[PDB]
């Protein structure tokens, strides 16, 4: 079995509306996403991912609740992503562009799907519904999946 790296995943979700980010290089460019990135020595995973919200968006936290997670195989790549979800509805601060992202409110009766990774139309309504979830899938290129598992979690 694959060795997995850790990442990270942040939803700033309120009751009307959702904070992406548009990825301006790298993993995932183009698509809409929550904020985060590869946790790093020494940190926990929660405070990796306050760290990757705070460098992509400008933004801090008091409270980050674990909502999920999805781990990614991607085919011809060695390594699976190990993604960490978490959503938080109280943010500090006002978003800002970064290097990584550019931040953008989506109201709940439109969000992106269509520009966003195919997988979170599988994941992303069980966010919604406050339900927990652990997922995998695996992906062939950027567009196509071949196989994935999700399930409903009382404990993520
Ligand atoms: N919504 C969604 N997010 C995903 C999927 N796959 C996946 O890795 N992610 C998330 C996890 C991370 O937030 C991000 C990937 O991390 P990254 O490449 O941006 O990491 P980084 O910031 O450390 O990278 P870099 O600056 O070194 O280029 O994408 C997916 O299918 N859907
Ligand atoms: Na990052
Ligand atoms: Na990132
Ligand atoms: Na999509």
């Amino acid at each position: 079995m694959k060795a997995s790296r850790l990442y990270t995943l942040v939803l700033v979700l309120q009751p009307q509306r959702v904070l992406l980010g548009m990825k301006k290089r790298g993993f995932g460019a183009g698509r809409w996403n929550g904020f985060g990135g590869k946790v790093q020595e020494g940190e926990t995973i929660e405070d990796g991912a306050r760290r990757e919200l705070q460098e992509e968006s400008g933004l801090t936290v008091d409270a980050l609740h674990k909502v999920g997670q999805i781990v990614f195989e991607f085919v011809g790549e060695p390594e699976l992503m190990d993604v960490h979800v978490f959503a938080t509805d109280s943010i500090q601060g006002t978003p800002v562009e970064s290097d990584e992202m550019r931040p953008s409110w989506f109201q709940l009766d439109q969000i992106p799907f269509k520009d966003m990774w195919p997988d979170d139309s599988y994941w992303f309504p069980l966010l919604l519904q406050k339900k927990k979830f652990h997922g995998y899938f695996k992906f062939q290129g950027q567009d196509t999946i071949l196989d994935y598992t999700l399930r409903e979690v009382d404990t993520v």
